[PDB]
């Protein structure tokens, strides 16, 4: 039918019309709206700037192309986390800062829908926005969704340490989007007054970081982060983080005379150098060989001075700060199958005794950070139960899971609601229809596992049980009643406590029912082993 | 002694040189900066105002012309120049000046009428100091200021949308009037009475500048010799981003995006981008592929900024530039010239029927015919003579028709509906001048007039009496349309306006008012058109 | 406990270096930003504000040197250097800091006198690192601060116009003294009381600074050891153009216009303008061909911002903001340093007098002597009698007059008649740490005063008390000046003013005051030049 036209402040933009199966009101799709202007050039390493206004109307109906980073990781995981059916393959280009719009509002009377802004997960080094498609949780629960992309790797997060490359770029451009959100989004039916930030991952991390941020403040009101916040670690870099710059540098054949002219150097660099470079790094690929205490995971989150101006402990730690509810959850199994698989993780046997255990979580310093004298201890805490070494892998994979989401989350949910505002947690445990051949049947509640109910899978995808389809649909009212209320509890959904002091939180899966203390055992045991 | 002139942007000097018996001499000024020079992040981008210079700029030399097809650039120059010998130019995208050439005594106040010369060249090459305002400004007693604009790749590169609209020479254009607006009195102008002129791509210019809004104020009459906004070949209609992408490709350049576009073609060297324009073979007749997918140029698109709408669209608002406004034509438009450049396969000297519907459709870039109106065409202008000859040179009729002829009077119709003065000419007479490989029969080809425009007879040699009173005739036209918005004089013969009666003049070695220009050709047209 | 001083930009963190005979240890502050890194875009543009940082910056380590001949540079870094041990530095664009040393109380509420050191290196090479302010600063309780500037290319390179007008090297030393206002506070020094002070080309700067317009506040007293603004080898008269175009070419550049080049030097490498530097040979002598032909060294220019015309048009203009200024030269400025550094061929140790005008036609690039007074010049040095050994001598003592002697004392008149307080000196003393390859002949080299200023006797080993008590008195002088503008003091031989009577102090083992400096010379060479 006559195609959805918006007019925003840089100009109007030209969408789609897409039913969904029950719904008479079709969803307007608005694909690949710039929210800034092309980091390209110059624009290299610095603040995301707004986007220059057009002429006529602008055609807003391709998918945009995915910030540079690893193609075919950055594919395999667009595949293994996509809500539907046939996986868009997608275009590398540093011209990345789009946002995406799924609107179930009538444009042609003013409406004021909760909005939705997710942000999507990849360890900051790869991912993209059109890999989640907004349509079904959009029409289902009546709610503007607005997937956004930010600058990744190199592009995003190179830091010098100072003021001549601060870092954190990717992170400004999910504030940059966010103020978008709030200038134009009323256009598209939705209520800047209700902006619910959410994310999966890096994507929750980025969550967990605007909730920390001064930047963001006013530009959200609710925020959700799915296996994924800031005291995950492995994503905030502390301490000097001259050495990792200058090893970029290097790779990049640039000399690290001085700060500015490192810069410089890789400002001059093309696009498909610093993906060369980003290849010869081998991020997200754990380190067997070398040092662990020196493997680089990625370039993440660092404390900028503008964005952070301290140490996420540090900050949650204030208690004279803008507070929104915020909700914070885990998968059952974090760690079960699809991180250590495309981390390339040795665990080709099938099981693991206590001594080669100690081995893989020194190995693994880059995400847990446990000291090598204090791996003995760990390890024992966990697989000195059974003498069956499966066993022991699984406890394994259930000891690295909590160091680097589990604890966490606890403490930062603590945290919050220690801070006197609303906090909910949940613990998804259901293993997808969705999943991949290739993922053991056993693995439930694998990280992002929870995606598929979030983003009405079931909806878009074959295959869905009965079972599943209500799951997705139970777990949407959840997200979209938080969205709109900063409370998840309506009629007809089974009830969710508020994390207060029982500490009360939902599990979520084929028997979703409240349960209490969350790894209460685990947040302890770490808080004393860490204090060494 | 030099005379020296306070611009905005700092002191200018100049050479004092004088024409034939003329005492008062004319005060000329080459390679005067109008704008910021358009390099790097600068390139595809709106001109910029230029830097002030802190002492004397010395403007006694001429400046480059815009980067183009270095032989191309200078053949045009050399058939169209109306200096004794023609000068050698530098290619540079460092091309953004205009030359002044003022007759006026700069001792004291002047306000001499101004008139500004926009040279053709298809938008692709050019340049503004092939033109010598020397004759014209001495005799007539006006200011001449010739400017230059960015060409080809550098000046219409688009991308269809905002990371590269377009039209930077037009925009250059505007920058350059912009300059005349503020500084033209210091040289003896009277800012209040700006006329701007140009043939050809110059012409199509002062079209697209006479609808657009941005030059609202920058000019007070308007020439556009042989070239007007409808002459389709000039302005790019539809989606222009095929035509980006194949530029970009051709550049070794991506074409994931606009913006990544733009980013690589503005990171390669002047160089790499004339080699581009080289490789993509403008300005030439494609015999081989399908017509409909050859672009003979990079032209005038619908930016958004200097055209909101499509020229057509902008007449019949009836909403533009109510100025003076005059429209002519030249008896031959591709009499030699023009097929001669774009190396038209005309060897034999005749030309059959088929042949001629056949090469109609190869020259569909020029005048787009549909394939399926080629034969009405072919038939309505050759099947009267079985002369192989004729039906050759009714064949040039044809083209000079459909992309001179019949634009230039449907535009000076609508200005003349719109309310606005209108006149119009049709030129025929052949310059002494012309190149000596043009057969003497060609009279009234493309440019053929420039040389009485530009007093070739009074600068270069062999001009017969005839000639040299033919010049002196269109200057005082001229030079009397920039002074009054209206060309009539004492000892001129009488030029009626255009009216409905659609008289207009028909200028030559025997000069007469006649009505009904290209009237029937118009109306078979736009009923070809219609369908 | 380490210095954290914090400043309008952002905290900063040094260290405390103790100096023997004072309790309070002196606060050291290394490589502070005081402008943006001229890299890029920002290559031959002027100076922009450094960008605020978010914590604590480390101020603890030595900064790069601007780019520069890394041999020439260290090298003169070893000679001129007061510290035991010279520093090695390295080289980068990004060369914009300045070091403090300050001996005040920095938990205290202390406003000192502070003393901004220009170094030299005729433009072309230099650091600030090289001079260490420890002693000074302890010694005569005031702020010392030694700046960088952009060098040879890179901070000197002119079009002659508004595409690139020059001086770019003396705008980073402008904005290093407008930081200095803007923070100095936050470093127990008075904003209120600064002092400019360098030797050789930094001794120009000063001068050069104190012409212009743009510094006009931001300093109270200046002081040009060895060096004014009108040593012509630095200061550059006409056009330019030629000298902007054979680097453009050196360099591999096209030079179509002035844009153009400014436009293709920005895009080469640190590097290739390095090679670029080198291949200019531009502080070595030609034996070979025309002289006046010679690589004009990069230099100063009248670009219309910094300098509005001619300094020698200025200080007869008497217009500049007056300040007191001491301006002082050695006895023997062209004994050994400056000839053996350019390699000049004396290693005759005998000159006659035809090898002489030979000799001094060849030296036109530094002293710029017409050809026809060659032969009055060595007539007038050498002719006084024969020894082609004692000629040398003589010959040493006449480029020394035209290069530092008559223009010192010129531009010292010039002050005072403009009715401010001049003081003059001249430095008679062969320093303990003189270089081995030096002759034992040889008192009051150039540079030979820098030991006594920066306080050597303290710093490196085996100074004579005799040597020592020089140096405590040279600083006792400086800072006093630094402070009221006057060098005198308790415990010093008096400095007269330098009036009508032209007196001035004889810096020495024997230190006493004099009159009319170089008097006879400066009329002989006023005279001959009038010619
Ligand atoms: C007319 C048109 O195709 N608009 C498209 C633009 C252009 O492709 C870019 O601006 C490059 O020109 O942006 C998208 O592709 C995108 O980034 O997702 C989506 C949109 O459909
Ligand atoms: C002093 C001087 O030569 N000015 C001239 C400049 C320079 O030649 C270029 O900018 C290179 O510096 O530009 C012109 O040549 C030009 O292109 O029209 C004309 C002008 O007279
Ligand atoms: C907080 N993150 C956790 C541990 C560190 C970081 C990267 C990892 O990434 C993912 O689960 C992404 O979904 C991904 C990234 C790259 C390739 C495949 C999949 C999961
Ligand atoms: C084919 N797989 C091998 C043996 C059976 C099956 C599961 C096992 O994987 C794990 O325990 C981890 O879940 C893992 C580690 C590394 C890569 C992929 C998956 C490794
Ligand atoms: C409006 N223009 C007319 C027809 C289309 C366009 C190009 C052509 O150009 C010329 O006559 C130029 O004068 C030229 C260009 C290229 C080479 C030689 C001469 C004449
Ligand atoms: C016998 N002819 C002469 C020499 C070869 C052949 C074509 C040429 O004509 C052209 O190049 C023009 O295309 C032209 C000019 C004038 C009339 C007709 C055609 C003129
Ligand atoms: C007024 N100065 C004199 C003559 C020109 C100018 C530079 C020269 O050199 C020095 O002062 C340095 O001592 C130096 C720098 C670079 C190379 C060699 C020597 C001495
Ligand atoms: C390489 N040089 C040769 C031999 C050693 C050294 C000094 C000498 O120098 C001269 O004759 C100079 O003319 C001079 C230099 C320093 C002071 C006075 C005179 C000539
Ligand atoms: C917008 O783009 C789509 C796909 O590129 C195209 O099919 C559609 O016609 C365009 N919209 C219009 C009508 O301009
Ligand atoms: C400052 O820099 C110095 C030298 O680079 C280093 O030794 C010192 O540890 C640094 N100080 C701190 C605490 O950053
Ligand atoms: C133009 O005049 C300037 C200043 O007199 C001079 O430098 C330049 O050489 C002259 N150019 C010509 C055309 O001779
Ligand atoms: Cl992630």
């Amino acid at each position: 039918s006559s195609p959805p036209v918006v007019d925003t402040v840089h100009g109007k933009v030209l969408g789609k019309f897409v039913s969904l199966e029950g719904f008479a009101q079709p969803v307007a799709i608005f694909l690949g709206i710039p929210f800034a202007k092309p980091p390209l050039g110059p624009l290299r390493f610095t603040p995301p700037q707004p986007a220059e206004p057009w002429s006529f109307v602008k055609n807003a109906t391709s998918y945009p192309p995915m910030c540079t980073q690893d193609p075919k990781a950055g594919q395999l995981l667009s595949e293994l986390f996509t809500n539907r059916k046939e996986n868009i393959p997608l275009k590398l280009s540093e011209d990345c800062l789009y946002l995406n719009i799924y609107t179930p509002a009538d444009l042609t009377k003013k409406n004021r829908l909760p909005v939705m802004v997710w942000i999507h997960g990849g360890g900051l080094m790869v991912g993209a926005a059109s890999t989640y498609d907004g349509l079904a949780l959009a029409a289902h629960e009546n709610v503007v969704v607005v997937t956004i992309q930010y600058r990744l790797g190199i592009w995003g997060f190179f830091s010098t340490g100072d003021e001549h490359s601060r870092g954190n770029w990717g992170h400004l451009d999910q504030v940059a989007a966010l103020r978008w959100v709030q200038d134009n989004i009323a256009s598209f039916g939705g209520n800047p007054g209700s902006v619910t930030i959410f994310g999966e991952s890096a994507g929750g991390e980025s969550v967990s970081v605007l909730v920390l941020s001064p930047l963001a403040k006013n530009l959200f009101h609710r925020a959700i982060s799915e296996s994924g916040v800031a005291l995950t670690s492995v994503l905030v870099k502390k301490g000097d983080v001259k050495p990792l710059a200058e090893q970029i540098a290097i790779t990049a054949g640039c000399k690290t005379t001085t700060s500015a002219v490192m810069v410089h150097c890789l400002r001059q660099k093309t696009e498909e150098e610093l993906l060369e470079t980003t290849l010869k790094m081998k991020f997200l690929s754990l380190d067997l060989q070398g040092d662990p205490r020196e493997s680089q995971p990625l370039l993440g989150t660092v404390i900028d001075g503008m964005l952070l101006l301290k140490t996420p402990e540090e900050l949650q730690a204030e208690r004279n700060f803008h507070t929104v509810p915020y909700m914070v959850g885990i998968n059952k199994q974090e760690f079960g199958w699809l991180i250590p698989m495309l981390m390339s993780y040795p665990l080709s046997e099938g099981q693991l005794d206590q001594k080669t255990a100690m081995s893989l979580l020194w190995k693994s310093y880059p995400l847990v950070c446990i000291a090598k004298e204090l791996i003995p201890e760990a390890t024992e805490k966990y697989l000195g139960g059974t003498d069956d070494t499966v066993k022991k892998k699984d406890l394994f994979l259930d000891l690295i899971a909590d160091v680097m989401f589990g604890v966490p989350s606890v403490i930062v949910a603590r945290n919050h609601r220690d801070a006197g505002a609303p906090t909910y947690m949940y613990e998804f445990q259901y293993r997808p229809s969705f999943s991949s051949d290739m993922k053991p049947k056993t693995v439930i509640g694998d990280h992002g596992d929870e995606l598929f109910s979030v983003f009405g899978a079931p909806f878009l995808k074959e295959g869905a049980s009965e079972e599943e389809i209500r799951l997705s649909k139970m777990v949407m009212k959840f997200w979209a009643n938080f969205a709109r209320n900063g409370n998840p509890n309506g009629e007809g959904l089974p009830h969710w406590p508020e994390y207060n002091q029982k500490e009360g939180y939902l599990q979520i899966g084929a028997n979703t029912q409240a349960a209490q203390k969350l790894k209460d055992k685990e947040v302890a045991f770490w808080t004393n082993l860490f204090a060494k």
